[PDB]
């Protein structure tokens, strides 16, 4: 979704 439901990845990177 990359709206709120995916929030918390952003700590390791947008694009892991």
């Amino acid at each position: 979704g990359a709206a709120i439901g995916l929030a918390w990845i952003p700590y390791f990177g947008p694009a892991a």
